[PDB]
DNA sequence: TTCAAAAAGTCCCA
DNA sequence: TGGGACTTTTTGA
């Protein structure tokens, strides 16, 4: 496949947003383009809107211009000759769209091509549509070479194709033109989006951002969506209207139009000064802005200053190396090769569940002839798969070695761990030398900062409600009740030390002591957490 | 030599 | 089919 249907409410909102206040009398030849038209979800609606626009002013146009040209009977043809433009890579979609535009009642400006390679011969008044989203794993590598060569200002490292579509749209937009598109929301906060953000802020005035957060706009699609509207007008003041959803549980058809949704109690509205955006786009209301600025100002250190961070093991084929601790095959493996192994769901606040899995740290198997039983009966079962790994085909790793085995000495110590995707802050102290995959991240404290910061104090403040809200201010929202907890944002969290250090650390130690008992009652832990939150709010003056 | 980012997620049930 | 639990390894740098 490859063609995705956009909900009609979204299409109507986008077309109306671009064409609401067009002066058809002053310009009866607007050029309106969709470079991912597909079957023409947007373009057919553009035809309807334009037909009403032209018919409403047919006699005014007849008087101001050639009176024989401007007839209702001539509207259709005119629309299809000078106004509607579409491009797509699929021949069948273009043929279907051409048939529909013909049946609305002549040369139709429909192109079957790759929009990122087409030499565009003129700019456009209005651009709308839904571009393709393809990530770094699902993109062919020759095409990635092309993108890296030609779209270097926005496409780099782990970036996405729709970054290039943003750049192309911006480049072929007329002065005073208006663009409105629906894309994934991740570029707003992702590390890969940085350059793209810089390209937008520097080249268009951003009118409006609609952030649906984790709501499901596309049925049976695992993606989170936003709508962006921007222009190239001579702007005096550059202020952005931000509509952020307040309940991800909504159904999009709650009203006849998206405008009713935006103005209702289901959304929140606020304004952001485009001139005040840094390389990061902190899009929050004034209360959250004050909260964030207080926290940033009062804190002297960051986690990056005082800690060393790392990503977990990447075996390359988990079924070959990970076994249940009760699996009989572990009798074939010397215990010097076995490590405790945990998943992201084993990380609670302040402590980790006990391990249920073992990792065969196969890097320390010297010769294949020694311990050949392990290679024959456990790892070799997936040998074919293991040989398709990149470092095996290139020869850097033997077929039975872990793909990215990291350094054991970093794991086999006291450290703090957190899951890579979570609904809330879950920072735990690891006491058991646990190993994990890339779905859990770790850090430990630098030696020179041990006397300023203990592990108990850090898990105490990082697990608080204050720091939950503070981290989620700028965190990358992925899907319903899921944020990314990656070092590129976690290590930028700022921390403090003051008169309340000792009581916070003591409360943290009490919480840890309760959580490790045979008969845990979480209630006193909740009360202690409330008291610690009061201490933190006192320290930060919020 | 070897790090860390990346949801048109994935999979399964009522 | 829609909603909830949970999260691998490929890949550029
Ligand atoms: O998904 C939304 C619609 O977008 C279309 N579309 C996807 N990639 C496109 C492209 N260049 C990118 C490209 C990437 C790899 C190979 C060729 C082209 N140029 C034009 N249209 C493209 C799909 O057919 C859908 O109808
Ligand atoms: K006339
Ligand atoms: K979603």
């Amino acid at each position: 496949s490859g063609i995705y249907y956009t909900p009609k409410i979204i299409v109507d909102y986008i077309v109306k947003k671009t064409l609401k206040n067009h002066d058809i009398i002053k310009n009866p030849y607007p050029r309106i383009l969709d470079i991912s038209c597909g079957c023409g979800n947007f373009l057919l609606e553009v035809y309807d809107i334009l037909y009403d626009l032209f018919e409403e002013n047919i006699y005014e146009l007849k008087k101001k211009y050639d009176e024989n040209y401007w007839t209702v009977d001539n509207i259709h043809r005119h629309i299809l000759n000078y106004c509607i433009y579409g491009a797509d890579i699929d021949e069948k979609a273009i043929s279907i769209l051409k048939d529909s535009l013909t049946n609305k009642k002549i040369k139709i400006n429909l192109f079957c091509c790759d929009s990122l390679k087409k030499k565009w011969r003129y700019k456009f008044d209005y651009i709308v549509g839904n571009p393709p989203y393809i990530g770094h794993k699902k993109l062919e590598k020759k095409y990635k070479k092309f993108l890296l060569e030609k779209y270097s200002e926005v496409y780099k490292d782990k970036a996405d194709l729709y970054f290039c579509f943003y750049k192309k749209i911006i480049d072929i937009l007329k002065q005073g033109g208006i663009g409105s598109v629906i894309t994934p929301r991740y570029f707003l906060e992702s590390l890969s989006g940085k350059d793209l953000r810089e390209y937008i802020k520097s080249n268009v005035n951003v009118q409006e951002i609609v952030d649906f957060l984790g709501a499901n706009i596309f049925k049976n699609i695992g993606v989170s969506s936003c709508i962006l509207t921007f222009d190239k007008k001579k702007t005096k003041e550059t202020y952005i209207d931000v509509f952020k959803i307040k309940n991800e549980d909504i159904c999009i058809n709650k009203f006849e139009t998206l405008e009713e949704l935006l103005k209702s109690s289901k959304f929140e509205h606020f304004n952001i000064n485009q001139r005040l955006l840094s390389d990061e786009w902190i899009l929050v209301n004034k209360d959250d802005e004050t909260f964030y600025n207080k926290i940033q100002e009062k804190c002297k250190y960051s986690l990056e200053d005082i800690a060393i961070s790392f990503q977990g093991i990447i075996t390359g084929c988990d079924k070959a190396f990970i076994l249940s601790k009760d699996d009989v095959k572990l009798n074939l493996v010397d215990d010097k090769f076995l490590k405790c192994w945990i998943k992201s769901k084993n990380i609670n606040k302040y402590i980790v569940d006990k391990s249920e899995y073992r990792l065969i740290y196969s890097n320390d198997i010297d010769n294949e002839n020694t311990n050949k039983r392990i290679l024959d009966e456990i790892i070799g079962l997936y040998k074919t798969k293991l040989e398709n790994r990149r470092e095996c085909k290139s020869g850097i790793r033997k077929w039975y070695e872990l793909q990215w085995g990291r350094e054991k000495l970093f794991f086999e110590r006291k450290k703090i761990m957190y899951p890579y995707k979570s609904n809330e802050n879950r920072f735990a102290i690891d006491y058991d030398n646990n190993f994990s995959s890339a779905d859990v991240y770790s850090f430990f404290i630098k030696e020179e900062y041990l006397d300023k910061f203990s592990y108990e104090y850090l898990v105490g403040i990082l697990n608080s409600s204050v720091y939950d809200k503070y981290f989620k201010i700028t965190a990358k929202k992925m899907s319903k009740n899921i944020y990314d907890y990656y070092p590129n944002k976690v290590m930028k969290i700022r921390i403090f030390r003051d008169n309340n250090y000792e009581e916070i650390e003591n409360l943290s130690k009490q919480i840890i002591s309760i959580l490790l008992n045979k008969s845990i009652d979480k209630g006193k832990v909740e009360k202690l957490q409330i008291k610690m939150d009061n201490l933190i709010m006192d320290s930060l003056g919020i």
